[PDB]
């Protein structure tokens, strides 16, 4: 904004003899409706993969409702030189880094519109989406010196994604994401060894075996003690492959490319054998205030997995959560109108309502046949709508406006209480009559 | 701010005969609520490790309450050519170096908001946090000449931290 | 908007009745007026009644 | 702008695209710098039938 204030004094005299004194005060306000504010966002990167990433240069979006305000690549001020697996930039115990520059040399600030600012001050939130991330990896040159310049990860991202199946593990807000090579059974020349889901899980996460099940460190990550979440294609593939096997376990299905397996560790889980993490035999104080949970267990043997929510092998697991208008609509959308008098007619508004928004937005190019002052009833051309404020009130919305002054008149005034016809023209070049006097 | 001041002088005459003359004064003040001030910070690097770091290029934050006002990398004006173990840049006995440029070519000053300035003049302090530090190390080429260009510490920082215990 | 039009007062919720879907007519005083607050859960409550 | 607020729409047309492909250097490392597609676009289009 630009807030200005003034204050003056005046001394004068005249001649009888006159005298006068006075002062004044002023205050102003100037707003630019194109860049009415600058947004500063505090971001913080993190790594859940397996390898470090040097020179982290992520790209982020900024969406208000569905509108992407901007997409900004990380400049020199917002580049993380090191990001170890499980680490964070800035490290734990440091304030988040600001991202308030848009151009390449950090010389420009991110602007937002006036309507976007009006949305922002009314409570709406700006989300952030990381579309992509750029970074280098380290390798040894001819000497023993590590060089991380010219080596990029974008070269191998697609190649790794094309031949690997993604597996994730939650274990109470410590996410692990791994990729495991999957063999293609339609290629006789693909010699990569075959792995089941259990072998892939025990290889990716470094789990260990003591009895036949898999333990991450102490938590059991077997298929009967955790929640397995797949997408549609993975679920279909698993269902198809299960009916062929003999022992009928999920951890025995052969791994295939493109599979998306997510493993969620329950917060409370008992097996009546060696584990009882429950605080009773629960008066809140441990469940999160507003979050949806799932209670599951085994009772042949099957699982039921009922669901509940909080307001403030039995286990409890967390969870993550054209219309073209018709003719009659067009005719009815123009039922309410106002005449912009002078007292000759200057224009014709079309009032807004909760229903006639789409029909009014559909129609352009009004055609008018008005009665002039000195001449008579005649066609005066086909012009576009104006989209001005209703009744001249800055608070009211913007409505279709037929600017009769700009039509092909001979400069004469349009008479009142005479024959006036306005023909709305659809984009299909089909015209309808919406006003008549 | 933009402080302005005026002073006028009016002479008139009318016709009976009327004569009038006076003067006037004015003063104004215009403020921008998006960039209402510029902050200049005097910083001073130091080394407590074991090896020197050439071309010190640190990154620093500027937090008011929880808001990070800006994160600025060291431009050419604020780069330390040498920093020996136990030394300091600027050396002991010299004034701290100023950090008042935000862009890459030292052509833009760091701005702060109007509410942030109102916080600042009420006693709140701006803290500085060093998120990361860049720099080079020296080795010998095919000749006997030390070369410290293209060699970086960020390649070895993670590898050193992953297999070592800090004391 | 600023409370009571005073630049010193803080910023409060303001219901701009002039911009609602009126036919340009004036809203009468001392008549039936109902204002319903709508939560993000699409659950509404009656906060002002006259 | 007066056209835009009267209902007319802006159309976006992609005249051309640019990008690099991946190949192996003397080592086993994929390099995708300087390996442009515009060198082969015309040669591929001149001797091929599109389906």
């Amino acid at each position: 904004e630009h807030a200005s204030t003034d204050q003056g004094k005046t001394v004068s005299r005249a001649t009888a003899v006159q005298d006068s004194n006075g002062e004044s005060w002023n205050t102003g306000l100037s707003i630019n409706k194109g860049e009415s504010a600058y947004i500063n966002a505090n971001v913080r990167y993190y790594n859940t993969g397996t390898a470090p990433m040097y020179k982290v240069t992520p790209t982020t979006n900024l969406v208000l409702d569905g509108d992407t305000l901007s997409t900004i690549k990380a400049q020199e001020n917002q580049i993380g030189n090191n990001l170890s697996p499980g680490d964070t930039y800035p490290k734990k115990g440091l304030s988040p880094l600001a991202l308030n520059t848009m151009d390449q040399f950090s010389s420009r600030l991110i602007p937002i519109n006036y309507d976007q600012l009006k949305k922002l001050d009314a409570g709406k939130q700006i989300k952030l989406e990381t579309t992509q991330v750029s970074g280098n990896f380290g390798t040894k040159n001819s000497s023993g010196q590590i060089v991380t310049e010219g080596n990029s990860w974008s070269d191998y991202i697609s190649q790794i994604d094309s031949i690997s199946a993604s597996i994730i593990l939650d274990t109470e807000n410590e996410s692990y994401e791994r990729r495991v090579t999957a063999k293609n059974l339609q290629d006789p020349e693909d010699k990569t060894p075959e792995l089941t889901i259990g072998e892939a899980i025990e290889k990716a996460f470094g789990a260990t075996k003591k009895d036949g099940l898999l333990y991450f460190n102490d938590i059991p990550i077997d298929e009967s003690c955790v929640e397995l979440i797949f997408d549609d294609n993975t679920a279909n593939k698993i269902k198809d492959s299960l009916k062929t096997l003999s022992d009928k376990k999920i951890y025995n299905v052969k791994l295939e490319r493109g599979m998306n397996i997510l493993i969620k560790t329950p917060t409370y889980f008992t097996n009546f054998d060696d584990y009882n993490n429950y605080p009773s035999t629960i008066p809140m104080s441990e469940l999160k205030p507003y979050k949806r949970y799932v209670f599951s267990g085994y009772s042949g043997y099957t699982k039921f997995s009922y669901e509940f929510e909080t307001t403030e092998n039995l286990s409890i697991t967390e969870l993550n959560s054209v219309k073209i208008p018709t003719d009659q609509e067009i005719m009815d959308a123009h039922k309410i109108y106002f005449a912009d008098l002078n007292t000759y007619i200057n224009g014709m508004y079309f009032a807004p309502t909760q229903t006639n928004k789409e029909a009014l937005d559909y129609i352009q190019k009004y055609r008018v046949e008005a009665t002039l002052q000195y001449s008579g009833f005649k066609d005066i051309g086909t012009k576009d709508k104006e989209m001005r404020n209703y009744l001249g009130d800055p608070n009211q919305p913007k409505t279709n406006y037929v600017n009769l002054r700009s039509y092909f008149t001979g400069g004469e005034n349009i008479m009142t209480y005479k024959k006036l016809r306005i023909y709305a023209i659809t984009p299909d070049d089909r015209e309808l009559l919406v006003l008549s006097v």
